[PDB]
């Protein structure tokens, strides 16, 4: 038999949750708000059983369904539901637009530690890649000699994911202004991956860049503050020019969303605020608790705070002193959920060896039962 | 600004319906049986508004789901779980099974007029293309001397679609064991879309290769048969390494589906003859009606009768005499619908230039309507 299956070496995020995801564990690892049940969906979004019993089970169409593209485009788009494109999570859109975008030898300049997918696409379309290092954004800003370097004119694309997964790293709206005025400037396009965009604590909530209606390209979804990751509903905002571009590959690739999809899409993005409110509200809870169980143990653990979004990575000293490698971390974690049925992802996932990803949008009642766990395990090996 | 979208030719498919589809026409272009409501499906799959309701909208897993991969192994993988991957329509399962299937310079054998996704992807991969030609397809069998010249050691894949959108022609189960007999025997993988396997009109319907356990790969989805197009869910069965080989792809796409959707499309499956049936039987009632009509008409349009499936390939014999361009057959159709509000798809889509598809699974009350367009149409022209 000729069968030989082309073989990948797994995004190192998707991998660790495909053999370590399970019951009976302490899930304080995701990026994401825990994900509300769907009787909670339709109490709050006003879904009668009657308005999806009558739903036509029929194609959809390229671009994404009119009602949830215009619920979309009034949020993010400044109301222009021509530049939405509606996909199957944000994960589809990145897909399509960026094999629309990025062409062998452009220079592209990507954030360090950027989530494996948006790092992937300029990699594997042959772009001449510039890493943006994460100790150049500081203070809701990217240092303006750093920027200035980078990007500059014949630069094609400046790819970002702010809130960061998994550092909680974020802009402030001076911050964003300046990032935007330089790519502007050299005719660079800003693609703009905003999945936990809705929750910022430190500076207010940053407007998406795909509302000024030019050449940006930026990302959302349900998945991370909505409590919807199993509802499987993002989007780009971008010119109409790319989206339409997508339309081939999106042709032999998934063709259209589901109209009943569609539907619960769009009334959750009209009820938006109130699905995320209560879920950020929670968060806030937990990282409260956080913060003050950080200073406890100072000595074990170091962090930045998260300025945004619902996860931080905490940086374990015993990792720093004794040095590296990557794959210490890895068995950390591992003991860690043997031990103590705690889930973290490995900082191997986010090019950061000696820390791992710590989700605080979970429910609280098992947040502080995570937290225990990990507490025993850090004072176990010192 | 830098933004150049890469342009790339749409399917002549999906354009002429992003085109033309739209309200007050009478379409008798699908290949597929006409959809359900979503009362029905709750109706007859025994959905309570509970069952939904009970739905935790959380992340599902890279395989599909348990339940519904395990419907579908039941009926088209002779129960192995296993070997079965749950994906976004069938769309998604030739994209992802292709990519990991398929090596440059690989000898491939591919059905001529075949789906559009399905030839894309060997000529993508780079492969040493070789047509099966339509005319070998006869009497439920490949002409075994030309399955002789055209498979032989070496030859890596064979793909077919049977019942073939959009001819009708399938084969026998005779016909369909020395297929697989000539794969088997030269080691090249046979790679089987059966869309519309659940309808035939001639033979048997043919059981799921897939079930053999061996080394080939079949499609199926709930799009064609079962009145669910708009539900986005097909599959591939296929042996467990070449599925688990298609993760790293799905990572960057799609990642996984709705257990929402999961949940329906596994009560659907469950309940398929039911699904199916109807809407079979009133596809035939269409297709008897359409026979006679063929006869009426014998003068102006030939065809060969479907053997599976729900659409046919009518030959209008105006075009054959004034023979070709392809660019007359689109011209033909744009015509029908402008003056007749009468929509079919141009052979131009599947490589016939002087066909169109006239599909026969759609309402019976719009079937007849559109036939009077046609005939209309047909009789103006003489
Ligand atoms: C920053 C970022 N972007 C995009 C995605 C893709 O998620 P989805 O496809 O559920 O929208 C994720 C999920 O991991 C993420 O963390
Ligand atoms: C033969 C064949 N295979 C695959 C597909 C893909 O359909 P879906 O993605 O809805 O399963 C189609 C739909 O046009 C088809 O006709």
């Amino acid at each position: 038999s000729s069968l030989r299956p082309r073989r990948e070496d797994p995004p190192v995020l998707e991998e660790w949750y495909r053999r370590h995801l399970g019951p009976d564990i302490h899930d304080i690892s995701s990026s994401g708000v825990h994900p509300y049940s769907f009787a909670e969906i339709r109490d709050v979004c006003r879904i009668p059983a009657a308005d999806l019993d009558a739903v036509v089970m029929d194609d959809s169409v390229s671009q994404g369904g009119e009602g949830v593209r215009r619920a979309i485009a009034d949020r993010y788009a400044g109301g222009d539901a021509d530049r939405v494109l509606v996909t199957h999570g944000s994960s589809e859109a990145i897909a399509l637009t960026l094999n629309a975008l990025l062409h062998r030898g452009d220079r592209v300049v990507v954030q360090e530690g950027i989530y494996h997918s948006l790092g992937h696409y300029p990699r594997a379309a042959g772009c001449d890649v510039a890493v943006l290092p994460g100790r150049a954004v500081r203070d809701g800003e990217i240092d303006p000699d750093v920027l200035a370097g980078l990007v500059t004119p014949g630069t094609a694309a400046v790819i970002v994911n702010f809130p960061h997964n998994p550092t909680g790293v974020t802009l402030s709206p001076q911050g964003l202004r300046a990032l935007k005025e330089r790519t502007a400037a050299t005719g660079a396009v800003l693609v703009w991956d905003a999945a936990t965009a809705e929750i910022a604590h430190r500076w207010e909530v940053l407007a998406d860049p795909g509302a000024d209606g030019g050449d940006t390209v930026s990302y959302g979804t349900l998945s991370k503050t909505f409590g919807l990751p199993g509802l499987r509903v993002g989007w780009a905002v971008a010119p109409k020019e790319l989206l339409t571009a997508t339309f081939p590959l999106r042709d032999r690739t998934t063709l259209f969303l589901s109209p009943l999809v569609e539907l619960v899409a769009e009334r959750a993005v009209r009820h938006a605020d109130e699905l995320i409110g209560a879920r950020a509200a929670e968060a806030r809870h937990n990282l409260a608790h956080l913060t003050g169980w950080m200073a406890a143990h100072e000595e074990l653990v170091r962090w930045t705070p998260p300025e945004g979004g619902v996860c931080a990575l905490p940086v374990f000293r015993e990792l720093e002193r004794a040095a590296a490698g990557p794959q210490e971390v890895e068995r950390f974690c591992l003991e860690l959920l043997e031990r103590h049925r705690t889930l973290l992802v490995p900082g191997t996932a986010f090019g950061a060896p000696h820390g791992a990803r710590l989700g605080f949008g979970g429910p609280q009642e098992d947040f502080r039962a995570g937290l225990d766990g990990l507490s025993r395990f850090l004072r176990e090996r010192a």
